[PDB]
């Protein structure tokens, strides 16, 4: 019935969140934390969803792809079909929606982006909450976080604190759309 897509990224000072194809940082604390989140399901046997664009899936290791105990949906005009099972091309968002609305084993989508593929999230009916780690400092980005109204959500007032790792400071927030809230 309900299906929320949740939208997950680590942003920098300026909004930034990829350079030179890759992520301008490494939190292994952070990451385990993004597996956990976009893995853990409320109805075992139900299934999580990861929406992501070609970049995104090209800068996974081979040896991690597909992410692990989620069904991976892939956004590209260009990729030729992938025969993993787990892992589906879609070509368009809207039918990547539609598909993953159809198979009933999906509990949540998480979009863990590209920023077209967050911009595509932050239009959808299907758009419920926001995941950001906001990072300390400038990693000289060239791929952004899409401009987003912060107006248009209510932010969580759980208390969180600050971490760091390698020298890297962050720390979490999380934003519900304001018809959900
Ligand atoms: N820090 C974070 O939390 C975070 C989050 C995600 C990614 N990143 C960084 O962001 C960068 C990549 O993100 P990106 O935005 O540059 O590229 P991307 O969006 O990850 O992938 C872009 C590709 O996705 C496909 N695509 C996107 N929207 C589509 C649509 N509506 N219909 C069909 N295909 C679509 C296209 O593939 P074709 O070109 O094959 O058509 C497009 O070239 C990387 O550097 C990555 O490390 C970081
Ligand atoms: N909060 C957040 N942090 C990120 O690093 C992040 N990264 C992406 C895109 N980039 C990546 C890069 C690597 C993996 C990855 O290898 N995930 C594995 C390993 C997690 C772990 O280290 O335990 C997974 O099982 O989730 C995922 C997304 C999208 N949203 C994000 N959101
Ligand atoms: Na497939
Ligand atoms: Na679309
Ligand atoms: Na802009």
């Amino acid at each position: 019935r309900t299906l929320h897509m949740n939208l997950i990224v680590a942003v920098d000072g300026c909004g930034g969140i990829g350079r030179n194809g890759g992520m301008p940082w490494f939190l292994p604390a952070e990451m385990a934390r993004f597996a956990k989140l976009t893995t853990l399901t409320t109805d075992s046997g139900k299934k999580n969803a990861v929406i992501m664009g070609r970049k995104v899936w090209e800068s996974i290791p081979p040896k991690f792809r597909p992410l692990k105990s989620r069904f991976n949906v892939v956004l590209s005009k260009k990729m030729k079909e992938e025969s993993n099972e787990n892992v589906v091309v879609a070509r368009s968002f809207e039918s990547a929606v539609s598909l993953l609305q159809d198979m009933e084993n999906i509990e949540t989508i998480w979009n863990i982006g590209g920023r077209e593929v967050y911009e595509l999230g932050l239009n959808s009916p299907f758009l419920h909450q926001m995941y950001i780690t906001r990072v300390e400092g400038d990693f000289l980005a060239d791929v952004f976080f899409p401009r987003v109204d912060y107006g248009r959500f209510i932010k969580s007032t759980e208390s969180e604190e600050m971490h760091e790792e390698k020298g890297i400071k962050y720390r979490y927030e999380i934003y519900t759309i304001k018809t959900d809230k």
